[PDB]
């Protein structure tokens, strides 16, 4: 509250580790459904039913131009990405399960780098 603060947890690298996470994920063998924008003229349905669109080129320019104010802001844009595919994909497809493969790798990641 008012003048009564926990102790300062250092925020200073966390810019610099979440741009290597994203990195990592972006060079996963299984990244390909998630690199650029799902093409709205081209993928019928996904305009209506996807209402918030997210990407890891998108999250890439959004980090690297101060669109973040913290960490959690990041990983929530990394999880619509996975949420995202859940809604748009069968489980039993390539897309469905490259979607449940990079949550998983990302949530070790963010888990092990952060908590």
């Amino acid at each position: 509250s008012m003048s009564v603060k926990k102790p300062k947890r250092d925020d200073s690298k966390d810019l610099a580790l979440c741009s290597m996470i994203l990195t990592e994920m972006e060079t996963h063998e299984d990244a390909w459904p998630f690199l650029l924008p799902v093409n709205l003229k081209l993928v019928p349905g996904y305009k209506k039913v996807i209402k918030k669109p997210m990407d890891f080129s998108t999250i890439r320019e959004k980090l690297s131009s101060g669109q973040y104010p913290n960490l959690e802001t990041f990983a929530l844009d990394v999880r619509l990405v996975f949420d995202n595919c859940e809604t748009f994909n069968e489980d039993d497809s390539d897309i469905g399960r490259a979607g449940h493969n990079m949550r998983k790798y990302f949530e070790k990641k963010w888990t092990d780098t952060f908590k």
